[PDB]
């Protein structure tokens, strides 16, 4: 009949209802996000006199778990004393509040993936992608740090969103995927389109991940469409080795599920499973980005800043971000020092 006094539902959590008021301080709104973990709703202080955007995980044992160790990692994060803080989002604070978990964000703007889909799925200036690329770059800095370690695992357009509406400043978000490095305990994580391929193969991994799907996303951000979008992950894997060729062998070697989409000729050569798809390679990611072509799809010609060298710029970056081998990929202090960002 009813569950936790009526205020929860058939899916434990909290029933949102606009101009609520709890505990004579915040004020609900209305609901902004909805997922496993459970929701997200806009709401204002009255203390601070803000609005702030607050995290109700639902009501069981689970989902309180995870969301606790979310927690202790924002506020291990919180504490450290750098500026490079200011690109992961922060949490002002947490509480409970009847037999739910709630954590208060700062209030956020657009995620990537809406901005993508207002430009009708065309993409952005490079100008801008260099901004975003440079912040990003930034973060991933901040998290490698040694006494934080920490790999977010679910790097995608709409887990980046935007502080103002009106500045190039964005932030990470939603945290609950978070893993500070050790041991591998999970093997099917990152989002499909962006899981790097040590994961795809099953192999050890590490924050090199995170950097992989940073590449496939800044592309994104100035093609429109996503890098490597398979229906699954046989597909996806041909998707990558159709544009970087097929992996090392040193590397399919290692890989216990290399056998997933490659076989092993008698030479010892590795070569891709039949099911479609261009032969490895040959969708160049020089093509791809139209660096002497005047950018994705020809809308780039004779824009500002958008020349053969910054492309050039641009997809010596990516390349060096896509690295197959996670121990040649590029790290991000050096991601830094790029010559696209002079
Ligand atoms: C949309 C949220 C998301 O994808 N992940 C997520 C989950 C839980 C919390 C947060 C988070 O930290 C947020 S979410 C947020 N504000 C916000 C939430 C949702 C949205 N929208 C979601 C997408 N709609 C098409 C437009 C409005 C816009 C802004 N501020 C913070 N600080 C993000």
């Amino acid at each position: 009949k009813v569950y936790n006094d009526g205020y929860d539902d058939d899916n434990y959590d909290y029933i949102v209802k606009n101009g609520e008021k709890w505990m004579d301080r915040y004020e609900i709104d209305s609901l902004i996000g909805k997922g496993s973990f459970g929701q997200v709703v806009k709401a204002y202080d009255r203390v601070e006199q803000e609005w702030v955007a607050i995290k109700i995980i639902k009501n069981k044992k689970a989902f309180l778990n995870q969301a606790q160790i979310e927690v202790r990692l924002l506020e291990l994060m919180n504490k450290h004393d750098t500026e490079m803080k200011y690109y992961i989002v922060h949490l002002k604070r947490h509480f409970m509040f009847r037999n739910h978990l709630c954590l208060v964000f700062e209030m956020l703007s657009y995620n990537l993936y809406d901005l993508l889909r207002n430009t009708n799925f065309r993409g952005v200036s490079l100008n801008l992608t260099r901004k975003f690329a440079q912040q990003m770059c930034t973060a991933l800095l901040f998290l490698a740090t040694p006494e934080l370690s920490i790999i977010h695992c679910d790097l995608k357009p709409e887990n980046i969103l935007l502080c103002n509406p009106k500045r190039s400043a964005i932030k990470i978000v939603d945290f609950g995927s978070s893993c500070q490095l050790g041991q591998r305990i999970y093997q099917y994580i990152q989002s499909r389109f962006y899981r790097s391929p040590e994961v795809l193969l099953g192999m050890p991994y590490d924050l090199a991940i995170d950097m992989w799907s940073l590449g496939c996303i800044l592309v994104e951000m100035h093609t429109g469409e996503p890098l490597f979008s398979g229906a699954n992950e046989v597909d996806q894997m041909n998707k990558i080795v159709e544009v970087l060729g097929i992996p090392p062998a040193h590397i399919l070697d290692q890989a216990p599920k290399a056998r997933k989409f490659f076989e092993k000729l008698p030479d010892g050569t590795w070569n891709l499973k039949k099911t479609e798809y261009k032969p490895p390679g040959t969708r160049k990611l020089h093509n791809i980005l139209g660096v002497e072509t005047g950018g994705p799809g020809g809308r780039r010609a004779g824009e500002s800043g958008h020349t053969v060298a910054d492309y050039l710029k641009f997809k010596d970056l990516i390349l060096r971000m896509l690295d197959y081998d996670p121990k040649t990929r590029i790290q991000p202090y050096y991601a830094l020092q790029h010559s696209f960002f002079k």
